């Protein structure tokens, strides 16, 4: 027997069971795993989400698991509800009125629907001359989606991840209750949801911190053949100064294996063919099996003197660095063009049919004390003699900017690196080889005693999830699961309680 509000959803054609609806909600960006749901919900308002969740909590013996599909950018089925209900979150922003993105009157924050995509949040913010401070590398992800993970890019060293830039949220819990939460009101829910992997409820609104919007970004790449010099410089650029950070707005890095050096440098979309030839020659002179590049930006406004001031600030910063003499490469773009840089890769890759392919990506957080060991064992070790398709990204993060009371798991050290090995599969023989190579990398780390944390991955064993969060932090995670999703129906694709 169905409650009136739940039956109303089916009657209005919002709760779909057809082949076309279930098939779209059964695959993800990973393109490795699949699971068909029993039903797909297309909510028109947040009231439709209250209906589904309150029914689930009131109905005894309710057998349907519920997932919240943002953009389905998940790698391993985290957004699926096998034989359950998939919420097509994007349907919340169908009606042009009322707007789902609203910049505050004071210009200090932006209210965004949980289903909203970061690219839309950027356009609506820029219209009011402001912008969020902390991003993801790719903008076609949802607010609620990135917030359930962490949300990291080159700005996270100084502003913390996206989870550290939220004032408050509207969350519909597993009980079906609409709860507004922050550090002052319902803090236990607020902390649980942020990096909470969709286990405690659905985010319908997030209040995101903004800053005055810069007009342009001076964008630089610095080349190294020495890992010690590369990592020391990334740490110098991101070091807290005697809370306070240096002049750089964004700091990331790239690893290039010698075998496909020329191809991979050309595929950055940054280097010219003249730059590529110089770097390839440098590699050969140094007899390097790997090349490294720091990617950094300096944000600046439309001011008349700004460009000349940027040249002097950049010259000063570069003078403190140890990249190979004369291997500094500069570009100058509009801020939105820099932020949306990755969308261009999606368009080109999809047209070649190389976007909707398996993505056995390896993403982890490695403590700073073990990064050189990771470089030897992985970049100069395991990965050598293999044909790599996709970028290899490495950059440091400051633990002081992460809130350990939140759900997201990080290493114990003050400095840790985001390590993102973004492999794209070329054939089924290549998929199995890549999946085995990831197991080998993790086995190498475990045997070397490297205390890493995975990011964007879902564990299949209970002992692995307990090690992920840490035993004490696991106890709080369970305490919160019992308070907000006692029936254990939310985001079953994480394989934590399902
Ligand atoms: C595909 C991709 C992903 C990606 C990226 C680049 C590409 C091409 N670059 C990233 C980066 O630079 N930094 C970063 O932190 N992450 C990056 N990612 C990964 C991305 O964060 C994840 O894929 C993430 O899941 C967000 O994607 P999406 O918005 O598409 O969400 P989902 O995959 O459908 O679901 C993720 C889990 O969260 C739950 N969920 C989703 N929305 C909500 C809301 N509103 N409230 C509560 N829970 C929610 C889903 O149930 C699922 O468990
Ligand atoms: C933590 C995670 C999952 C991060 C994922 N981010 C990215 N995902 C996919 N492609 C990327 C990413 N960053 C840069 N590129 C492309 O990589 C090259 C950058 O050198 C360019 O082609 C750029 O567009
Ligand atoms: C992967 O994508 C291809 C091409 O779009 C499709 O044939 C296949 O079903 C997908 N596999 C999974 C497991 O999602
Ligand atoms: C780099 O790769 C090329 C083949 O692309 C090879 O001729 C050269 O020996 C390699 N250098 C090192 C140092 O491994
Ligand atoms: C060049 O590097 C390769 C691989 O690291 C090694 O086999 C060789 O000893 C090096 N050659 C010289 C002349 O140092």
């Amino acid at each position: 027997p169905w409650p009136a509000s739940l039956a109303a959803l089916a009657l209005d054609g919002k709760l779909r069971t057809d082949s076309n609806a279930t098939a779209a909600a059964s695959t993800d960006f990973g393109n490795i795993t699949s699971a068909l749901p029993a039903a797909v919900l297309y909510p028109s308002s947040t009231a439709d989400l209250v209906a589904l969740l309150s029914a689930a909590n009131s109905t005894p013996g309710w057998p349907y698991t519920i997932a919240f599909r943002g953009r389905g950018h998940s790698l391993m089925g985290q957004a699926f509800a096998p034989g359950g209900v998939v919420v097509n979150m994007a349907s919340l922003g169908d009606a042009a009125a009322p707007p789902r993105i609203n910049v505050s009157a004071d210009g200090r924050y932006v209210d965004a629907g949980g289903e909203q995509v970061w690219i839309d949040v950027l356009r609506a913010s820029l219209a009011r001359g402001v912008a969020p401070r902390s991003w993801t590398d790719y903008l076609y992800l949802t607010v609620g989606g990135t917030l359930s993970n962490a949300g990291i890019s080159g700005q996270a060293f100084r502003h913390g991840p996206q989870i550290s830039n939220v004032l408050e949220m509207d969350v519909i819990t597993g009980h079906g209750e609409m709860v507004t939460c922050s550090k002052q009101l319902n803090a236990d829910l607020f902390d649980a949801v942020l990096g909470g992997l969709g286990q405690f409820g659905v985010i319908t609104r997030a209040r995101i911190a903004v800053e005055p919007a810069p007009a342009r970004a001076r964008w630089v790449r610095l080349v190294y053949t020495d890992f010690a010099a590369f990592s020391a410089d990334q740490e110098r650029l991101t070091a807290p100064r005697p809370a306070s950070f240096g002049p750089m707005s964004y700091v990331e890095g790239s690893v290039f294996v010698n075998q496909s050096l020329a191809t991979d440098l050309a595929n950055t979309g940054f280097f010219t063919d003249a730059d590529v030839a110089r770097i390839v020659a440098l590699a050969g002179e140094r007899n390097a099996t790997t090349v490294y590049s720091i990617e950094a930006t300096l944000n600046y406004d439309n001011a008349t003197a700004a460009a000349a001031a940027v040249d002097q600030e950049l010259a000063s910063v570069l003078g403190t660095l140890s990249y190979v003499e004369g291997f500094a490469f500069q570009r100058d773009v509009a801020y939105a063009a820099f932020l949306d840089r990755v969308h261009g890769s999606e368009v080109a890759l999809n047209k070649l049919g190389l976007w909707r392919v398996p993505h056995p990506w390896l993403n982890m957080f490695v403590p700073r004390s073990r990064i050189a060991d990771f470089d030897r064992g992985v970049f100069k070790g395991i990965l050598q003699g293999t044909d790599i398709v996709g970028p290899l990204i490495v950059y440091p993060l400051n633990k002081s900017m992460w809130d350990d009371g939140m759900s997201a798991a990080t290493p114990s050290e003050d400095v840790f690196y985001a390590v993102s090995l973004l492999f794209s599969s070329v054939a089924p023989n290549d998929l199995a080889r890549l999946q085995e190579q990831n197991r080998r990398i993790l086995r190498f780390c475990d045997l070397a005693g490297i205390q890493y944390k995975t990011y964007l991955a879902r564990h299949t064993d209970r002992s692995d999830w307990v090690r992920h969060f840490g035993a004490a932090k696991w106890n709080r995670f369970v305490e919160m699961k019992n308070k907000y999703d006692p029936k254990r129906l939310l985001s079953p694709g994480q394989d934590i309680f399902n």
